């Protein structure tokens, strides 16, 4: 019986398939493993799953005891290993990229629906008591129907968004620098923009699924605020760093956008402070793929991993 | 002009047409407009457009002046209004019962999402500035695709919501009293239940769409409960009347339900004081008609009925 080190407690399908397998080092989070602990630990183990939490930058990879040849990594990204490091090292490293595209439509859709319906003034009006009876005037929204939903990046998150979508019969653009299928579009009837700038135009709802690039990298700030039609909604569940956060927290204040629903947000989770008084806002502590079925499929996946190293084939999700 | 007192302030559009068509007198809610005044106030305008809070039973049909043969509510109900004791003393009374169908269906996706998201929770988390970062189990709760939803009530409101959930890939079951028509199941896919038990017996998310009768008044209690699976999620738009709040404050607690996402209740705006403090709870101010699209298309109705008084037509909606 091979044994592995677990950085966090994963849901119990997970740790349960893990102690099926192996003789597991279940940490808890409490007092989260600190590095030094792991390296420590990571003695005893023949490998490590970990979390994006460990951040092992090479400095730490070139800490790793020589007992590791292995670790899967809890998460769709990579940017806290150094995946030369570990290569040059011969430390194979897998994660786990599937199965949070639902989970994360769902949490953008109700990102939307929840800024158009104010949810979360809702909610702190009834919390905190202070509700008078319903009035005419009381926390009055928009319906979501017959408006425009600009998705900017139309993959199979943009796209999951855009059927849940059209259960609300919104109408749905987008702008991808890839261009789906004829097949696809029509499955939505999405209409494609060939350029941001003519997608910002048409959206009261905008949609951020794209992929943070060096150049798109701040790109929703002022000067794309103002292409916007007055009044527009944007919502946020990508990368926190596809948005300037002065600038929002700006128009906001300034009416030039009604709402915002963020999941993700630059710097998380010491968010911008402009964020946390700001009424005109529904605001997620990135709980994107927090739901069971999504935890769940990364833990296989990341056992499926060490599965493939310990029984010599390749790592079925080989990011070294 | 014909003069007209109207009691709450309501959607711009709504009252720009008011002061088109008559001389207004518009009561602002800062100290909101008592019985008194507005018998008093009566004595000096032609016709009354008042709301669900002006509660105008026998004792206060019977104090109004001899002037006012008119009366229209904002108001999808008239629970509030004698029509006997109006028809008896000859005043027309009508209501304004449309506008609010997509923008309650909205509202019960939103519960049913928000529930199964733990959306209440997030931004209590955020706003509170309780947030440690990212983790595998923070705040984790679960897909709606392929959950069964059971709604009790396929009505107009009903079946918006099916086709609004058949979008996230839930799978409609339902009970009517009338079971719907061949072409309406097929649109949404629903599955007739001739009881509702073996409709709460599948039902893992549950929608209360039901009227507020003798026999369903509070109809949602303890025995009800066990009848659903397992930690099954309901959400109610309806009214609060519907549920036993004892009971589901306790089932709650127990985590025999694990959420439960209301926009009405029983005694509202004074709910069962053992709502504020249950996390397991995504609540709402009832804005179940809370959009400006609604709002609007509601007193433009209201004013429908009195423009029809002063030209000798019946009101559109008479109710008396």
């Amino acid at each position: 019986k091979k044994k592995i080190l677990i950085t966090w407690p994963l849901p119990e399908a997970a740790m349960a398939r893990a102690r099926e397998s192996y003789d597991v080092i279940a940490h808890g989070d409490d007092p989260k493993i600190t590095i030094d602990e792991m390296i420590e630990t990571a003695k005893s183990v023949d490998a490590l799953l970990i979390t994006l939490n460990e951040k092992c930058r090479k400095e730490v990879i070139d800490r790793i005891p020589e007992n590791i040849k292995c670790i899967s990594t809890y998460s769709i990204g990579f940017d806290h290993i150094d995946l030369d490091a570990c290569k040059a090292r011969g430390i194979k490293v897998g994660n786990a990229p599937h199965g949070v595209t639902v989970a994360t439509a769902e949490i953008a859709m109700l990102l939307l629906l929840g800024s158009a319906r104010r949810a979360g003034e809702g909610e702190k009006m009834i919390r905190t008591r202070s509700w008078p009876g319903w009035e005419p005037l009381e926390l009055v929204g928009e319906k979501l129907d017959n408006k425009t939903l600009g998705i900017y990046g139309f993959g199979s998150i943009g796209q999951a968004l855009a059927k849940r979508a059209q259960g609300f019969d919104m109408d749905i653009d987008y702008f991808d620098t890839h261009r789906a299928s004829s097949s696809d579009e029509a499955s939505y009837q999405a209409t494609f923009h060939d350029s941001l700038d003519s997608l910002l135009s048409v959206s009261q709802f905008f949609s951020l699924n794209a992929p943070s690039t060096p150049e798109t990298r701040y790109f929703f700030n002022k000067a794309t605020i103002k292409s916007l039609p007055q009044g527009a909604i944007v919502v946020n569940t990508a990368r926190g760093d596809l948005v300037d956060n002065e600038l929002v927290v700006a128009a906001l204040e300034a009416g030039r956008l009604a709402y915002a629903g963020f999941d993700v947000f630059a710097g998380e989770p010491n968010i911008n402070e402009g964020y946390y008084d700001l009424p005109n806002t529904f605001l997620f502590p990135h709980i994107g793929s927090a739901a069971t079925q999504a935890r769940e499929d990364m833990a296989h996946q990341a056992n499926d991993l060490i599965d493939a190293l310990f029984g010599g084939a390749d790592m079925s999700y080989a990011l070294a």
